[PDB]
DNA sequence: GGGAAGGAAAGCC
DNA sequence: TCTGGCTTTCCTTCCCCC
């Protein structure tokens, strides 16, 4: 199998460069503003004029302020985002049928019937890059390999604006060099768990007893780690759809006051019914944060799909549920749906 | 013994 | 200072079915 994955370069501030040529070479920073504060919220995504600096993804709006002041803070505006990104992910379904969008900017494309090697592969990366950039002005970073895996960090390898093969060898290579904490699927949580064990790199899982290895980490990512270890993952490029959508928001202030709560909650219900679009879901969870950052949820699944007015009605009984089981101020409200029909 | 199902944990965008 | 958002697996409990 030949894995053909791109991933679009600093996406949603690239996108405001194409939307506003003047904004290129300047370091751009696109802001989720939270509405509780001046300029609180955090980071979605900056340019690297700006994250060679450290400003990047998730660090608070202020504090990236302290770092480049006069930087340009644009307002996140994912909707122009989303269009701009659905019309090259229309453009990537041209070099294959099976293809796998696997987030926003991302998308994976099984070519092992479109290609002979990976020199044909590569060609075909060229080919991809040039035609996005020519119709939508947007560069990407193409990675190509045996499996899905290897493709995405092929593309962590080589961005911005970049292509790279990791053909057999190089596999086995980083089997053996790669930091285990710089494969996908392993996060700081479970790269702690793994140094403690001594395994710093893929290979070091074949070494350790499975059992215990599984008992630190699980067994689902034990066996991941093993079978990439084994250069035996296969993973099918598969079309994703959808499972739940939803919307949550921040209050002006923490309360666990009901009439207090419910606008915030009935805001987060309308934006949601806004985003379902004719999908029409069986569940609906209601999700707070609270104030100390912790995340609960309560449920319910119907027979049938949840009307807007059931979704009302339904939530504010399971946000009594959350308040009546929880001691803690709420700070972030909202719901989500799924199962749909 | 183990499949479902609810909610938390963890990962990545 | 900690936005928003989606997916998958984990942990626990029910019950032989969902
Ligand atoms: N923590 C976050 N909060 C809000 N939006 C995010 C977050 N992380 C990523 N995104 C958005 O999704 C897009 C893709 O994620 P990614 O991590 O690839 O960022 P990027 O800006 O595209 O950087 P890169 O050049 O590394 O590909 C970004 O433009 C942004
Ligand atoms: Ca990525
Ligand atoms: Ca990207
Ligand atoms: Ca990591
Ligand atoms: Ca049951």
């Amino acid at each position: 199998m030949i894995v053909l994955f791109v991933d679009f370069d600093y996406f949603y501030a690239q996108v405001e460069e194409v939307l506003n040529p003047s904004l290129k070479g300047k370091p751009v920073v696109v802001c989720v503003f939270s509405g509780r504060f001046e300029d609180s919220g955090a980071v979605a995504t900056a340019n690297y004029e700006a994250r060679k600096f450290g400003v990047k993804a998730g660090i608070p709006i202020v504090e990236a302020k302290k770092i480049l002041p006069n930087a340009v803070y644009l307002p996140m505006r994912k909707e122009v985002y989303q269009q701009v990104s659905s019309r090259i992910m229309n453009l990537l379904r041209e070099y294959s049928e099976k293809i796998e969008i696997a987030s926003i900017d991302e998308a994976y494309l099984d070519i092992s019937d479109k290609v002979r090697d990976y020199r044909e592969a590569y060609n075909l990366g060229l080919e991809i890059k040039n035609k996005i950039l020519e119709k939508e002005k947007i560069t990407v970073t193409v990675g190509i390999s045996k499996n899905k895996v290897f493709a995405k960090i092929a593309a962590d390898m080589a961005k911005p604006n970049g292509i790279k093969v990791i053909d057999d060898e190089e596999v086995k290579r980083l089997i053996r060099e790669l930091d285990i904490a710089d494969v996908p699927g392993i996060g700081n949580i479970t790269a702690e768990k793994l140094k403690k064990l001594g395994i710093n790199k893929l290979v070091d899982t074949l070494s350790i007893e499975f059992d215990k290895l599984k008992g630190m980490i699980g067994e689902a990512k034990a066996k991941y780690l093993i079978s990439l270890a084994r250069d035996e993952y296969n993973e099918p490029i598969r079309t994703r759809v959808r499972k739940s959508i939803g919307r949550i928001v921040t209050m002006k202030r923490n309360s666990r006051n009901l009439e207090e709560i419910k606008p915030y909650l009935f805001r987060a219900i309308e934006e949601s019914y806004y985003k379902l679009d004719k999908r029409i879901p069986k569940a609906i969870h209601v999700v707070a944060v609270t104030e100390d950052l912790d995340i609960v949820s309560r449920g319910r699944t119907f027979p049938h799909g949840i009307s807007k007015e059931t979704a009302y009605s339904e939530s504010v009984k399971l946000l009594q549920k959350i308040l009546e089981e929880d001691e803690r101020k709420i700070r972030r409200i909202g719901v989500r749906f799924s199962k749909f029909i």
